[PDB]
């Protein structure tokens, strides 16, 4: 079509788009698969349109530092729009421009390693909660699939750090906190919902004015209310993410339904995303005992007598740093980093038009041989204190990387860590006969394995 041939006169590599469809068909193997199979057929730089977007991907590590870090409150400084948001538009993950940079300002120290120092011990406690669930279902005699454990934990982590509300979510599935945050789940953008917006992006301005969300309106009203109600409720800091948004509000002021918008943001962004990675960090422990081994020793080393963990001790832990990453490595869950160009411009010797969306397939580069060697293989070597260096930082981007880089990382890999110190000490995973060896990815646009991780627990 008329937009259609563009990447055709720049010179750029890619395949041959369809009218109105683009290269979307090719989706039918999923994102990894079309970003990995375009790497191979056209080397460095490609382009494709979904829909009549165009997108470039771009693979030289200097062009993604350019986009990412150097060039990115110029040209590369938002994502692209993915539907209709309602008063979402607010939230950090999906403002635009100056409003974004106001926001990652009134929103940076929340996100700071002091302040996540304070939050240790309230996430700890529910590492000993997951350990009590984890015993009666090991004592079953039965194989446990590990995302309800682990979206158990997550969603009991996420209530205790964004509000005061603790819970037992595998024990207790009626709280009102538990039934709506439990429909909060990650966005698969190859569904017939996604798929029809991207290809007619015109529709996305007449589903926001029918107030068609693409959040369920029925949990954003839910937890408007609460937290309407909560900061009454308070009017003893406790390291609460909401508190810290509420004391920080008295650049410019955090609003009300700003401070609404961003507290949901940090529940879905961190609900499914631990809980996921955690599912695919504790399947590569089963089928390679001896890491298990060497990390289990390594807990009891730094935490002798199933002592619980500290910001200290958790930093301190070199080969349980060498696992989340590789696993990260092999199981990017993002997949891909958008960024949209607002203007003419030249990066590295390449022209840039407006609008175009410049993507990183984070997924492909993580597997590809001419930077990893053996890359199908989870080596946890590969992060050795010697080997570290070697990685360039922009090649391996499981968090992003530049100013719009996850803001939560930290939180994260500590709250994933703490988990793990905690359940590897007091269990043992053993692949079961429902475990799938060579463990197929889902064809979808999420990272998650086809079939559900089953997994054999034993006690300690
Ligand atoms: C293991 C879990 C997680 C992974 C793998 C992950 C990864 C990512 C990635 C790749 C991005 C995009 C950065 C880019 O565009 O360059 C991102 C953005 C973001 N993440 Fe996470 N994330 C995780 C968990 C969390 C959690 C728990 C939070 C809660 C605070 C969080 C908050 C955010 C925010 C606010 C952004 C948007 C930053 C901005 O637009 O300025 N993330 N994350
Ligand atoms: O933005 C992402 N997630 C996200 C989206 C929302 C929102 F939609 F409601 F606004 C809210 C929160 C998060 N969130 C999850 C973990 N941390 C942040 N990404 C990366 C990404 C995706 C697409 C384009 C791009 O440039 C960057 C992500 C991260 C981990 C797993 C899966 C994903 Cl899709």
């Amino acid at each position: 079509t008329h937009s259609h041939g563009l990447f055709k006169k720049l010179g750029i590599p890619g395949p041959t788009p369809l009218p109105f469809l683009g290269n979307i068909l090719s989706y039918h193997k999923g994102f990894c698969m079309f970003d990995m199979e375009c790497h191979k057929k056209y080397g460095k730089v490609w382009g494709f349109y979904d829909g009549q977007q165009p997108v470039l991907a771009i693979t030289d590590p200097d062009m993604i530092k350019t986009v990412l870090v150097k060039e990115c409150y110029s040209v590369f400084t938002n994502r692209r729009p993915f539907g209709p948001v309602g008063f979402m538009k607010s939230a950090i993950s999906i403002a635009e421009d100056e409003e974004w940079k106001r926001l990652r300002s009134l929103l940076s120290p929340t996100f700071t390693s002091g302040k996540l120092k304070e939050m240790v011990p309230i996430i700890a406690q529910y590492g000993d909660v997951l350990v009590r669930n984890l015993r009666r279902e090991a004592e079953t005699g039965k194989p446990v699939t590990l995302k309800d454990v682990f979206g158990a934990y997550s969603m009991d982590v996420i209530t205790s750090t964004s509000f005061g509300v603790n819970i037992d979510s595998l024990n207790n599935p009626q709280d009102p906190f538990v039934e709506n945050t439990k429909k909060l789940l990650r966005f698969d953008f190859l569904d017939p919902f996604f798929l029809s917006i991207t290809v007619f992006p015109f529709l996305i301005p007449i589903l926001e004015v029918l107030n068609i969300c693409v959040f369920p309106r029925e949990v954003t009203n839910f937890l408007r209310k609460s937290v309407k109600r909560m900061k009454e409720s308070r009017l003893k800091h406790r390291v609460d993410f909401l508190q810290l948004m509420i004391d920080s509000q008295n650049h410019k002021a955090l609003s009300d339904l700003e401070l609404v918008a961003q507290s949901i943001i940090f529940i879905f962004a961190g609900y499914e995303t631990t809980s996921s990675v955690l599912s695919f960090i504790m399947y590569e422990l089963a089928t390679h005992p001896d890491v298990q081994q060497k990390l289990q020793e390594e807990i009891d080393a730094v935490l002798p007598n199933k002592a619980p963990p500290t910001y200290d001790t958790v930093l301190q832990m070199e080969y349980l740093d060498m696992v989340v990453n590789e696993t990260l490595r092999l199981f990017p869950i993002a997949m891909r980093l958008e960024r949209v160009c607002k203007k003419d411009v030249e990066i590295n010797g390449m022209f840039i038009p407006k609008g175009v969306v410049v993507m990183i397939p984070s997924y492909a580069l993580h597997r590809d041989p001419k930077y990893w060697t053996e890359p199908e293989k989870f080596l946890p070597e590969r992060f050795s204190k010697k080997n570290k260096d070697n990685i360039d930082p922009y090649i391996y981007t499981p968090f992003g990387s530049g100013p719009r880089n996850c803001i939560g990382m930290r939180f994260a890999l500590m709250n994933m860590k703490l988990a793990l110190i905690r359940v590897l000490q007091n269990f043992s995973f053993k692949p079961c006969k429902e475990t799938q060896i060579p463990l197929k990815l889902s064809l979808g646009g999420l990272l998650q394995p086809e079939k559900p991780v089953v997994l054999k627990v034993e006690s300690r």
